[PDB]
């Protein structure tokens, strides 16, 4: 009910030392007061953009696992990602995601973020060749709640109907496109404005043509999400995108797999072999397979490797995604919004986690 | 010996109406006056990266030709620039350059700028592979006034002799190379802080290895030679690195070749063919080999590609480069400084330009 001398973090209204009263499950004082600091309070943590982890898949639709370990990374907001696949498989993982957000009302999963099929198999990274194909208006009519968001690659085929979508609320993200600049902007002129784990899965930035890439850089209401694995971007990568797109312009993610927090073993993603060698998962033939990287490191490195500031890391880890998914009422801790908070110790490390003003997690 | 009622634009003192009094080559007053601009005057332009111009050529010494169009250009100092070649043909040229500088003390030929023969083979773009070749000491014994900059390439054998090269008043850039990084911060750390048309001749941005390209968006104090033909660079990669860098980071440049100003069709830069079609020359497999852009054209293009301002393209075209040359007596209109100076109607053409108190061009 009441959080008090804590370093409150807010993307809005800034950092500073005071006590937060929450009244079920919505924050309803957030006093500032001088004082010295028992821990760091921000926004829960955002994740659009994980398959599994600890063993959990979302091709198995073990959203139950998934929740419960997320909590102890912070994250009170999820979207289970699948990858490319059958339509059949998407609807059965639509079916069971939708009944079990009818079961548990209160659960951090917000819906399924839908990785492919329609994609570049040129830049199908870990996608099985098999699933990619083209968007059809027989397919179009399966996607719905809790579809949540959905990535492509603008110059596939028919691409174009993939904008009918938005309007199911369900947010398009470009990625696994070799398409040019001018491709993108037909799409970003209709509102397209994300761009899926930049820059894996794009063609690079040319001295002409730009691409998407380019687009990624230059378009300033675009936002980028990154893997700080520091794998997938190097700290100098991350170190540059931060200093174009700044706080504003990123999305923290984790691509996390089932493998994520297991020995290096052997298992797989959809219907492919994955070979982890140390936490670094690969296809055989050496492409990235996701990440093993806990949301909660995502914070530490990405604070890490740009010095920036807690205030500025509510951005990238809640409050962005909460702008792209419409969740007016999250990503903040200001009175009159929802209870979803994380209590961390100065070192960045996850102490606490509140869903709706009770505590989901200890530690 | 007075220029008046016009809108003055210094790099650092911004932009004002005013009077402006020129006495010996010197000028001596400026004053900010109330009242309607004649025109604008601005610091003489500087290009510090230019082989030919208008059937004039650096190769062939065609120092007085040079000198006399680029006045039509405003530009009141220039680097005439060679390509990869023999030692020989090396000496001669700055044997030369020497003689026309002794013989024309205010010539706006500040020296030569020695592009090659130190570069990666990988990125010769339209040097001959014939001449590039490592430097030695004793190669580097042969280098000096009029030499004033040399670009080379970081990871190419025994690069770090070059470092010698600067207590000559000669500036480092680094282009045509293929050097990572960290090869790349090795000179960043020694005072290189210059890249060579950029992002041309350069390994393409990667999400884990960042090159160059990386590096020269990433650090502050490293400035960057852009090609505003609309060919080297779009108009969109322009824009971005313009954000990135802002006007402090960029020197413009044209990197005019003997075909500027002529007929299409074909002529040669050092020892190979080259074709020019719609004022874009190339060589035979399209590799592009410099370009046919006016100073005065690159000046409206970065303005129009970008939307700076006119302080602001001060900067690119004049102060940046004085100040990475150390002339500390140009590139300003500041009591004291030497009096180079460009004039140009509203929709900047250029009307008049002064070298030394000396008008040398009128429209
Ligand atoms: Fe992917
Ligand atoms: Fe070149």
């Amino acid at each position: 009910m009441i959080v008090e001398k804590v370093l409150i973090v807010d993307p809005i209204d800034g950092e500073f030392t005071g006590d937060v009263e929450i009244e079920e499950g919505k924050i309803v004082k957030v006093e500032k007061r001088e004082c010295i600091p028992r821990g760091v309070l921000m926004p829960g943590f955002v994740d659009p953009h994980i398959h599994g982890v600890v063993g959990a898949d979302t091709m198995n639709c073990d959203f139950s696992e998934m929740e419960e370990f997320l909590y102890s990374q912070g994250v009170t907001t999820f979207l289970a990602t699948t990858v490319s696949t059958s339509l059949e498989k998407m609807k059965e993982i639509l079916r069971k995601a939708r009944d079990y957000i009818l079961e548990n009302p209160s659960t951090s999963l917000l819906g399924v973020h839908l990785e492919g099929p329609y994609i570049s198999k040129e830049k199908k990274g870990a996608h099985s060749e098999k699933h990619i194909r083209p968007p059809s208006e027989r397919e179009l009519s399966e996607i719905d709640s809790p579809a949540k968001m959905l990535t492509f690659a603008p110059e596939i085929e028919s691409s174009e109907l993939l904008l009918r979508l938005v309007k199911r609320d369900i947010v398009l993200s470009a990625g696994h496109s070799i398409a040019t600049f001018e491709e993108f902007m037909k799409f970003y002129k209709e509102g397209v404005k994300r761009i899926t784990h930049f820059p894996n899965g794009l063609k690079p930035l040319h001295h002409r043509e730009i691409g998407i890439t380019g687009a990624g850089l230059l378009l300033d209401d675009v936002k980028l999400e990154l893997i700080c694995d520091g794998v997938h971007l190097s700290r100098e990568m991350v170190k540059l995108v931060y200093k174009v797109k700044k706080a504003n312009g990123i999305v923290l993610v984790t691509d996390s797999i089932s493998a994520a927090g297991l020995k290096d073993g052997t298992t797989t993603l959809g219907d492919l072999v994955v070979k982890v060698k140390d936490g670094v998962p690969r296809l055989e033939d050496g492409t990235l397979a996701g990440s093993t990287l806990f949301f909660s490191q995502a914070v530490k490195n990405f604070r890490k490797f740009t010095g920036c500031s807690i205030t500025e890391l509510a951005k990238v880890s809640s409050y962005n995604s909460c702008v792209e998914l419409g969740l007016d009422d999250r990503g903040r801790i200001a009175e009159g919004t929802r209870a979803d908070l994380v209590l961390l110790d100065e070192d960045l490390n996850v102490v606490m986690t509140i869903k709706e003003g009770e505590v989901v997690f200890r530690s």
